[PDB]
């Protein structure tokens, strides 16, 4: 029925891939550009590029890989990693990225959405929520998981739309690092109170997953780890996603 979408995220470091891939074909499986640009050959629609340069090179870093994705790939891509104003998410757009995602930037500061949007357009911007349970309660965690804000995330949900974002990213800090599935509780939590597309991250393991997902009311599933890893291969993902019915792109 309703279309679907597959993302891969690669994250980044001082220009590299960290933990680099497991695709012996490639040159150098460490290059996100050439694994970028391999994924969205074989059948990745969108792809993450997503920045942990924790030196004062951060900045050239990131614009000059957009720029070097945008002249290799032809899939619209996203660009994140501590994107903290409006200047910064500006230069990355227009240097070459589709989208920015935005997290703990965006939650102590949710006019930043709209700044953005009023430029580039609401399809420009992507909200990324890290949720997790405490106390019977979905709240919104922000600097890698490690505050809690004490804000729930029924209430950011909203938020975030009513300030003009794209599309949400819903990460589950209660999936990190498992490979037992996507927060399917957590996604249907979400889906009644936004319009917004769903973008499920966090706990994929195998191809089932997926459907698990879009069962739940994600719009798209993005993963990272399962792929460069070849725990799943991503032609194989869509035909069986197609084989069960799902309207995934072929």
């Amino acid at each position: 029925a309703l279309a679907k979408r597959i993302d891969a995220a690669l994250i980044m470091k001082d220009g590299r891939v960290v933990k680099g891939s497991n695709f012996e074909n490639l040159r150098d499986s460490g290059d996100p550009v050439e694994l970028g640009k391999f994924y969205s050959e074989i059948g990745i629609d969108e792809l993450s590029f997503w920045d942990i340069t924790a030196s004062v090179e951060k900045r050239k870093t990131m614009l000059e890989l957009v720029e070097k994705v945008a002249e290799q790939i032809d899939i619209p891509f996203t660009v994140g990693g501590g994107i903290h104003d409006f200047e910064t998410a500006s230069e990355l757009i227009l240097r070459g990225a589709d989208k920015v995602e935005i997290n703990t930037a965006a939650v102590e500061n949710p006019s930043l959405i709209t700044q953005i949007a009023q430029t580039f357009g609401s399809q420009a911007v992507v909200v990324y929520i890290a949720a997790k349970r405490v106390d019977g309660e979905f709240m919104v965690f922000t600097y890698s998981g490690k505050k809690n804000t004490g804000i729930l995330l029924r209430d950011w949900v909203v938020e975030v739309e009513k300030r003009g974002a794209g599309e949400i990213v819903l990460g589950s800090i209660d999936r990190l690092g498992t490979k037992s599935g996507y927060d399917t509780e957590m996604i249907r939590f979400v889906r009644p109170l936004t319009t917004l597309p769903i973008i499920a991250h966090r706990g994929a393991g195998k191809m089932e997953h997926f459907l698990e997902a879009f069962l739940a009311g994600a719009d798209a599933a993005k993963a990272d780890s399962v792929f460069h890893f070849r725990e799943i291969d991503v032609r194989e993902l869509k035909e069986y996603l197609k084989k069960h019915g799902v309207n995934v792109r072929l």
